[PDB]
């Protein structure tokens, strides 16, 4: 599990939020990479 933070919610702001989607989504984006 490389990187699996807990997703905040909609408590932040609409934006803010989905700013730090990115770096969850990165993650995921990172295991779509698989090797070995």
């Amino acid at each position: 599990y490389p990187a699996k933070p807990e997703y905040p919610g909609e408590d932040a702001s609409p934006e803010e939020l989905s700013r730090y989607y990115a770096s969850l989504r990165h993650y995921l984006n990172l295991v779509t990479r698989q090797r070995y």
